[PDB]
């Protein structure tokens, strides 16, 4: 599973990724250097 603030995935957002250990997912989106970014929050 992913770590604190880990790249986590998210099928909402069409992402294959890992699950957040303990927590939650937060998927971004921005032209700003944000192609997607999950982190685990």
């Amino acid at each position: 599973c992913a770590s604190k603030n880990e790249r986590c995935g998210n099928a909402l957002y069409g992402t294959k990724g890992p699950g957040c250990c303990n927590g939650k997912c937060i998927c971004r989106t921005v032209p700003r250097k944000g192609v997607n970014s999950c982190r685990c929050m």
